[PDB]
Parts: C-alpha cells; sequence; structure tokens
C-alpha cells in the first residue's frame, strides 16, 4: 500500500527547528519559530504556571474525561477575556466556547464545522499569512483565496488595496482576520480601520473568523481586543480561534479555544451542538493540564496579578530588543534604514531580507530566520545582538 | 449563516454522562462510560502517576513545542510494549510512531492519512463495534462496512460468519481489529483464531488496522499483544491506534499513539512524512503532560514496577466484580443465566438486556448503562452490587 506514497515537504517553520537542532556549530542563533526567550537565552516556564501546577498536583483527585467542550470555567474566562466584563454577548448568552488543542486545533475544528454545516466554499486569507492557515482550510475541503495587505514599499497596511481585494468576496464568504500582531508582518489596522471593515463586512455579507493567538503582546489585554470588539458589536455571527501558548508560555500543552457567536441562544446552542460533533469525530475531548492551569490562574486574584505582570514583562523586553536591534544595525554598517521595524508589534519583524539572504545568513553564519525573512525579536538578546547584527550586515 | 443548522443528537456514551450529571436521585449508579472505579467508588489517580507528575514539577524547565510526532521516548517505548523488546520491526527500523491526542486522535490521524494518500475506499468494522469508529472514518470520507462477529445465542465469536462476511472484503480494503478486549462484547479471537486471520488478510490483500485501547486488562501486557504480534510477523504493512487512557488512568490528558508499519525503513519513512503532514493540518503537535508522564514511568524501573502492579490490581478487582455480579444476580432472582459473563475480557459486559430494559433501569432505578445494554464491570462495587442487581432483576 505505501510503495507509492510520496514524501511530503516539511513545515516551513516547524521544520526549521529540526534543521537548527542539527547544526553542530557553536554560535548558532535561532530567530525561527515564535518562542519567547528571556535575557539569559532560555524558554522559561512562567512562575504563575508552576504555582498553578503545584496547586493541581496537591489538589487533583481524578483524571476523569472532560466534556467535549472542556472545562466550563476556562470558557467563561476565555469569553470575558475576549469580549469584556459584562458584554451583551455574555449577557445574552450568545457565545458558546470550546477548549481545544491549541489555536491550531480551534481552526481545524472551525473549518470542519463550516464545511459540514454550512455552505461555505471559500476562505480569504491575507497576504502574507501564517503558512498553516491554508493547509488547515484546505484539509477541510475549503478553498483559500488571498487578499492584499502589506505595503512592501512602505511597510504598512495598504488599506485600499486590502479593501479593493475583498470587494471580490461573495457574501457567505469567510474572511480571516488576525486579532492583533499580524504574523508575519506585525502591522495591524487602527481602531477606525477596524470600525471600517466592521461596517463593510456586515454590508458585504461576510463571515468573520478571527485568529487571536497573541492577546497581550501588542498594547495589552483589554486593548488588543478592540478590533474584535468592534466586530462583535456589529455582527450577529462570528467565530474566534484563540491561543494561550504565547501569553501563558504553555506552548507544548496545547491550550486554545473556539468561540462561536450566533444571533441568539437558541441558535448558538443548535449551532454549537454541531461543533461538538465535529470534535467528537476528531479527538473527542481536550487535554486537561494546560487548560486547568489557565482557569486556575484567571480565577485567582493573586495568581492573576502575578501572571499579568509576567506578561507585560515579556512584552516590554520585546519592545526593548526591537529598538536595540535597529540601533545596533545602524551602528554596525547597515545599508537600509530599518526604523520601520520599530513600527511593528508582537514577537516578530518582517525583516526585508530575500530568500537568498536568509539562506546565506544560515549556511554561512548559523543564523535562523524563516524564508519569508520573518525574524523573531523575542529570540534576540543583548548577548547575541552584535554577532547577529553583524551577519545580517554582511549579507546586505 | 447558522439559522438552519440542525441540532445534532448527542454522543451515545459521553452524552450519557450529561444525563448522569443532571440526574438528582440519591442512589444513582453509572455503568455507562468506561472509566475504572475503586472499592470506595472513586476514579482515583494512580500513585505511579502522581509520582511522575511531581518529578515533572521539579524538573521542568520549559514548555517548548514538541515535535509533530511528539516525544521520541514515548514512541520508542510504545513500540516496545507493542511489538516486544527484541522484535525485528524495531531492529529493522520499520515502525514509526506519533504521539496523539488519545486513541481517538490516532484513529482520526489514521483516517486522514489513508484517505489522503492511499486510494483506500472502505473500512470494515465489526458488529457490533464502538460507535465512534464510524463517525471518525466517515468524516475522513471513508465507507464503513460491517463484518459479523458476535454470536448472540451462545454469546460468542462466530468465526464462521466472521470468515464469511469478510469474503467480500476487497484487496486494498482496510480491516479493523480490536487487539484485545472487544468493546462492547468482551470476546476475543484465540491466538489460533488470530493466527488464521493473519493468514487470510495476507492472502486476500487487506490492510489491518488494530484498535488497541486496553493492553493489560485482558491477561496482561505481553499476553494481550499476541494477535497483533502474529500479524506483525506476516504483514508488511500495518496501522496501530493505541491509547494509554485506561491502563494509566490518564483519561483526560489525551494520550495514545499511532504506529505505521511498512516493508522498509525508506518506505515507513516516506509514508510517515505524509502522516506528519496530516498532523500539521489538524492539531499541529501533541499535548505534553500525560505523554511525558508515560515515558517517565516506562523509562524508570522503579516507577515502572509500581505501575505494573496498579494495573494488575485494576484487572484483578475487575475480574472479582464479574464473578460477584453473576453470583449476586442468580442469588437474587434472575431468570436468565448470566454465566456467560465470566467469559468476557475487560471493563465491560454485553449484558443481553433490551433497549427498553436499559431505558427503564435508568428511568426507574437510577441505573445507567448504554443502550446496546453494555455495562461497566469496573463501575461496580461491593456496596452498590445489591441495589443494581435488584433493579436489573426487576426489569427482566
Ligand atoms: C497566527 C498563528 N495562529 C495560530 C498558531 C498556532 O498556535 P498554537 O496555539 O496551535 O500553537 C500560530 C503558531 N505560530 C508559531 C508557532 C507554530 C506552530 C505550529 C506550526 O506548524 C508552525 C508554527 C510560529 O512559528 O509562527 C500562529 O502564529
Ligand atoms: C474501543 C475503543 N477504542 C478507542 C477508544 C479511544 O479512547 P481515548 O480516550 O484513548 O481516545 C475507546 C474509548 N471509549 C470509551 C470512552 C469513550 C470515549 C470517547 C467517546 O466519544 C465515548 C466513550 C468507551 O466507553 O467506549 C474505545 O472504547
Amino acid at each position: 500500500m505505501f510503495e507509492n506514497i510520496t514524501a511530503a515537504p516539511a513545515d516551513p517553520i516547524l521544520g526549521l527547528a529540526d534543521l537548527f537542532r542539527a547544526d553542530e556549530r557553536p554560535g548558532k542563533i535561532n530567530l525561527g519559530i515564535g518562542l519567547y526567550y528571556d535575557e539569559t537565552g532560555k524558554i522559561p516556564v512562567l512562575t504563575s504556571v508552576k504555582k498553578a501546577e503545584q496547586y493541581l498536583l496537591e489538589n487533583e483527585t481524578t483524571k476523569l474525561y472532560l466534556g467535549i467542550d472542556g472545562i466550563p470555567e476556562f470558557g467563561r474566562c476565555t469569553q470575558e477575556l475576549l469580549f469584556g466584563k459584562g458584554s451583551a454577548l455574555i449577557n445574552d448568552k450568545r457565545a458558546r466556547t470550546a477548549q481545544t488543542p491549541g489555536g491550531s486545533g480551534a481552526l481545524r475544528v472551525a473549518a470542519d464545522f463550516l464545511a459540514k454545516n454550512t455552505s461555505v466554499k471559500r476562505v480569504w486569507v491575507s497576504n502574507p499569512s501564517w503558512p498553516n492557515h491554508k493547509s488547515v482550510f484546505n484539509s477541510a475541503g475549503l478553498e483559500v483565496r488571498e487578499y492584499a495587505y502589506y505595503d512592501a514599499e512602505n511597510h504598512t497596511l495598504d488599506f485600499d488595496a486590502l479593501i479593493n481585494s475583498l470587494n471580490e468576496a461573495q457574501a457567505g464568504d469567510v474572511v480571516l482576520f488576525h486579532g492583533c500582531c499580524h504574523n508575519p508582518t506585525g502591522i495591524d489596522p487602527t481602531l477606525e480601520q477596524w470600525q471600517t471593515l466592521a461596517q463593510l463586512s456586515v454590508e458585504k455579507g461576510w463571515l468573520p473568523l478571527f485568529d487571536f493567538a497573541y492577546q497581550g503582546f501588542a498594547r495589552g489585554l483589554e486593548e488588543d481586543a478592540e478590533g474584535l470588539r468592534a466586530f462583535a458589536a456589529m455582527h450577529k455571527e462570528l467565530i474566534v480561534a484563540s491561543s494561550y501558548s504565547k501569553n501563558f508560555g504553555l506552548y507544548n500543552e496545547r491550550v486554545g479555544a473556539c468561540t462561536l457567536v450566533a444571533a441568539d441562544s437558541e441558535t448558538v446552542d443548535r449551532a454549537f451542538s454541531q461543533m461538538k460533533a465535529a470534535i467528537r469525530a476528531n479527538y473527542s475531548s481536550p487535554p486537561a493540564h494546560g487548560a486547568s492551569v489557565v482557569a486556575t490562574i484567571l480565577s485567582n486574584d493573586a495568581l492573576r496579578a502575578i501572571w499579568e505582570q509576567e506578561l507585560t514583562d515579556m512584552r516590554q523586553r520585546i519592545q526593548r530588543m526591537r529598538q536595540l536591534f535597529v540601533n545596533t544595525l545602524q551602528e554596525k554598517g547597515a545599508n537600509r534604514d530599518f526604523s520601520f521595524i520599530i513600527k511593528q508589534n508582537g514577537m516578530f519583524s518582517f525583516s526585508g531580507l530575500t530568500k537568498e539572504q536568509v539562506l546565506r545568513l544560515r549556511e554561512e553564519f548559523g543564523v535562523y530566520a524563516v524564508a519569508s525573512g520573518r525574524v523573531n525579536v523575542a529570540g534576540m538578546t543583548p548577548d547575541n545582538m552584535a554577532p547577529l547584527c553583524e551577519a545580517i550586515v554582511a549579507v546586505l
């Protein structure tokens, strides 16, 4: 049976890892995958989480199957964190949430729900975009089409080119928006541009699906949900695929949520029921550990207090490593003017290096960036800066 | 968008939980979902588990993304428990293993891999079978045909209707077997009956797909893997969906595995890149806790030793709950002769009860079995024995 099977091509991102993990060179830097690092070059486990885990250790009496929808309380929490204190979405009981294996699994769940229970045939995804967006959607049968976004020549959001693109989307189409910290550009639309698309997309008849894997690294919690919050006000229906792998450091435990919002509760209920079935034929029920951490924390004032500060801390060191990055570039002999890098939010930076640059940075200096020229600021440290900035400077 | 969505009818097993949960009558018993219970009727967390968790607590420095295929250890270990320490398979590097969100997720990973890369068209699954095999396979767009298996009248494995109903299996079809502990019958083919099927399947050109989710509750670890190991000798190609949910009480952390057998290293290799690819479009990478807890315990002679006993002890108490069940049954009324029960393996028993019988125990006595009339031995205790045996008796 498998004599004919053909070797697939590796994950452009995740596959880099393997590569990295294999060079035996000394000074190898890894600006690949989006991992938050600390000053001392490591991927710590936050403190609020070890505290959460200890609590679990001494408190857990069973490993009982969770519901298909996970821990209720983790849901309440995701919602509040998503919509706000006493939103009508919550007051109206218009949202139903499901704990899933990461934000990558909230996607896959969404798209099996859409295709099986809807008339959705197409999903529009920005250009550029997170390479897995397509494969996820494709796998559920859906067609993926791309809209314009990124003004190369000037490092922004080309609004009108964006708008003009989406004028080709039929009603009933699904439009895919990154909540904040666009991956991999780092550019995000103002509150007005969100208010815009918000009105538009309502008139145009689109289904908006928000990929929110970074609440907290742009400006902060409550303010990084604005776009999303503008949308909710308008729409009767929407879907959000959220991740807690970056803001809780829980990468390998897989914590995320799939939120569904309908016109009302009777609906949402009916609709949610089908979502479950989508799960039940996938993985059945979600993993406990990681999500129980999340609720525990979000539920406790002290622990929360602690986590929030851990967050703002992660964010601030990033904002720091970015200023530091250009400065040194500048101070190191860099052709281009990189200051547009200080206009990008989140863990990355859409560098501007060509495929052959990124290819050379690696074979020749041991540096590791995604071929799009995506660079992970969070992987930058005062101890690697110089050497880093020197290789780049040599390849430019 | 969601205005015409048809509510779905709930999972037949998990759905039962909901009902149990919301029921308020004091003496309610729950013989539904396959969860191991203790003398006092709790679903305790194994000592070897707690122990390994502690270890992780103290020693975990990171939550870094696992690989697509998970913890190498975890795999290396799974194949061993699957094929046996010395096995050629291992020595021939013909197996590849991916850590997954349970036995469910492995099933699904199997389906999405087949579907997408094989030209497999139909999957054959017993009658009766576990109700999710269908849903899983369908959702991958596969045809589910049934083979015959259980001989009601004398409660047994009719090898005859078995062999005859599979005569229509086609070459390239996929035959699906429960390695041991048949859910929901509890009847298994003998090493001989196994030796034979292995012979056919070869001769008739089938892809066997083993569903192993209870290794250790029949006879014991190595004993229960006979059928599988017989197959492994003959076959060149094989698929195995394993789960640790029951033998390690890890129900809610989703731990199981998917093993791919091929003729050679190169093959399995190519063929596994494809599998990974299928993983990347679903959930990305596996959840770490639970699996880490398994490699921990299986790589440590000591905790291992502690493990193998908690298991042995779970089995023993089950077998005791069996012989006590019939004993109290007879000794309490019973027209029927339930003596065939003692001949079933694992947590359940195909009771021989009526749809309308289980509807009444539930409604009138708080008892909770599945509709097929499948009862959990494991959810039986010395304290509840009487009261259950009374209602069952009053509905005969
Ligand atoms: C925008 C975006 N959305 C979702 C995800 C996946 O999040 P999880 O919660 O499932 O981890 C990511 C992840 N992006 C990171 C990490 C990653 C993970 C898997 C694969 O295949 C590739 C990358 C990244 O490297 O950009 C998003 O970025
Ligand atoms: C026969 C069978 N095969 C596989 C599995 C996989 O369970 P995992 O928890 O490892 O994924 C099971 C488990 N079935 C139990 C519990 C259950 C699980 C999911 C759903 O939807 C319903 C019940 C059972 O009671 O049969 C098998 O049983």
